[PDB]
């Protein structure tokens, strides 16, 4: 036998930012939500602090937008490099530069699961499971994927086993599912703009806008409303119910994450037919387990803030051995490479970064080069024939470097 | 009726940090883990890196003293000011700074539950329920607390409904329950230094550790084991009968956090009379709702990381509602004031600062100014009888400003 392919060691890992209160509102990339003004995405979208007054109309009123974008790159002894960018920034540098460099550097680019281990282990006191601290595991992460797929030569979903389909159809998350359908996507899931404090009216709204789309889309088009941890059981079983008669395929995140207990519950109220799904905001395998168990139909971990590829590839084991779908919250190209690997992720998302939704603004516009878009409301395999997850990053964009090490 | 007492409005609340990977190690204050060298807290405790050979003898070597020490004061219209210590640091500042000084600023001294509701519903999609960002929020909400107190003129304990108790008495945690009996604690917690990776060479080693401290200390005396996050159902299991035999009183945190099924299954496999518990490392109401559920005996919440005294209050009642004891995690006055008036918290814990614990240095030494300390194990509520929390912060610790707003 051939002697095997030498690899590099891990020489340096550097994290930087962009957006956030610390930097320029506004900046995209990464954070989602770090928009301008007049954005579909900021527009009275229902959140467990619309309630108050002063934070109904906008969600960046309340901060949704203060942490911007993180980016982490990590660079091997033959200069070859790699990196992801997720939702963190500032913050996410201190971790990654005062914290866990210590498991990355010195590593074999291959050593993966073993660093991603030992950041779990080593930040389990401060973690909380998800959130911030998670979405900077993830990004690094991601970052070392990335790394190793450019020194192999291979794209990641290759080296996860192949693709199992020729392309990757998308459903479009945004204000105008009609947009959607003539680019091709083959739904659309819209936003809830009311919440419990609004009552029966607040549930009339917003089915009427389901039923509105209906009307425009079709039958065999996909509807689905996304409620952004922003309900109770009650309120979402009355919405739920409301919106049965058009079909809605799913009611998506109507509790807080930690809520499993009340998710178990909506399940077992929702419509005959109606899926109910949650996990975005979720981290860690074990807390999927948890979500797995409460009967919903499909989990939605962001691949940049569940813990990162090497924990998205085992949550859709969890799901698959339960017979489920696992289907990402946006994710871009962390997602593809992943998704495009397994059985039960057949359809993925694309959340409009466009503020009107009427054009293909890239999902992590402009902080990745070349990122594909969906093209007839799909991303065909060829597409992602790159090394790594196939993108550069773009250095044009004002990044900072708070710490070093 | 008279006229009620006016309240100042919150005019600034600011936040600096001592300790971490960007200030001074071995700071102390309130990171409990901020320590110098050969510190008890930092002895071959087993961890959940401890498997690993780099890892095994420090927990300060992975990293367990990045944070440091966040201090969170708020300044009312009238100079008045409050304030409390947690563990965030750098990263807590920018928190507060940046995101959550728009709840604070500009709201009544009273505002309180308000403001915790708010802190808690715009940090939800980052937050992760639990560990730094919510150690921020807590710390928040203890300021709070203590500044009203100030304003008032009362100790919070007063302002909770008074003491149902004239004296608190302590348990302490250490490497030395011997010493700790001399001292007047009624029991002693002793950490695991091995973990299942080690088998049941690290059984008989902690077990026989156990027996040593039982001969030493006698029946009366209270004995536990605290295992951080360390094991997993069937260690955990395995060591809890080789203690039986010396009536442990209980064994703690054997699991992560999110492993509410594995403390279930624990529970039920616990030897007739030895209590189960966890829960410093939890965050939120709801997730003491599902630690509450796996039917363990005592849930151990930090008050500066749970959420806050105004989450401390809740879960406090969450256990009673069950028939059950809250005993939170360290804490010093910020659940003194709290613990003294539960009916359910019969005792408390004093976590060994002093390295060799053989002396009562103060819980947060040295950042709190007159911190009280047990005498014979105990304090009694009249040493509690100042305004807030009855402590000043200690200036002449070299506190850094990272932020401003
Ligand atoms: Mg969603
Ligand atoms: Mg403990």
């Amino acid at each position: 036998m051939e002697n095997i392919m030498t690899l590099p060691k891990i020489k340096h890992v550097r994290a930087w930012f962009i957006g956030g209160a610390t930097a320029e509102k506004g900046a995209g990339g990464g954070d989602y939500h770090d928009q301008g003004g007049n954005h579909w995405i900021d527009d009275h979208i229902a959140t467990p602090m619309s309630k108050y007054r002063d934070y109904e109309q906008s969600r960046q009123s309340f901060g949704i937008n203060v942490l911007g974008t993180l980016i982490v790159e990590v660079e091997a002894e033959n200069r070859q490099t790699g990196f992801a960018v997720s939702t963190a920034g500032e913050m996410g540098c201190f971790i990654v530069e005062k914290h866990l460099n210590r498991f990355i550097e010195g590593k074999c680019v291959s050593d993966i699961k073993l660093i991603h281990d030992q950041m779990l282990g080593a930040t389990m006191y401060y973690s909380g499971s998800g959130g911030l601290v998670m979405n900077t595991i993830s990004c690094v992460d991601l970052a070392l994927w990335d790394l190793f797929g450019k020194v192999v030569g291979l794209p990641v979903y290759k080296l996860l086993g192949g693709a199992v389909r020729d392309e990757i159809q998308f459903y479009a998350t945004g204000a105008r599912p009609d947009l959607a359908k003539e680019m091709g996507f083959i739904g659309g899931k819209m936003p809830t703009h009311w919440g419990p404090h609004d009552g029966d009216a607040g549930i009339r709204k917003d089915a009427a806008m389901v039923a509105d789309m209906r009307e425009k889309c079709g039958p065999d088009f996909w509807l689905m409303l996304d409620c952004w941890m922003s309900q109770d059981v009650n309120y979402a079983t009355k919405l739920a119910h409301a919106c049965a008669p058009f079909n809605l395929k799913w009611i998506e995140e109507c509790l807080p994450p930690q809520q499993y207990e009340g998710y178990r519950e909506l399940k077992r109220n929702a419509p005959a037919g109606m899926m109910v799904t949650s996990g975005e905001h979720h981290g860690t395998l074990q807390s999927f387990r948890t979500l797995a168990e409460t009967g919903i139909d499909i989990m939605q971990p962001d691949v940049g803030w569940c813990g990162g590829l090497t924990t998205l590839v085992e949550i859709a084991a969890l799901a698959k051995s339960r017979g489920q779908l696992v289907v990402p919250h946006g994710s871009s190209v962390y997602s593809h490479h992943a998704v495009i690997t397994f059985t039960n992720t057949p359809f993925s998302e694309f959340l409009m970064t466009s503020p009107d939704c009427s054009t293909l603004r890239p999902q992590f516009d402009p902080i990745l080069l070349d990122e594909p878009v969906p093209v007839n409301g799909r991303i065909h395999k060829s597409v992602l024939d790159k090394p790594g997850f196939g993108v550069e990053l773009n250095r044009d964009c004002h990044l900072k470097r708070p710490y070093s090490h």
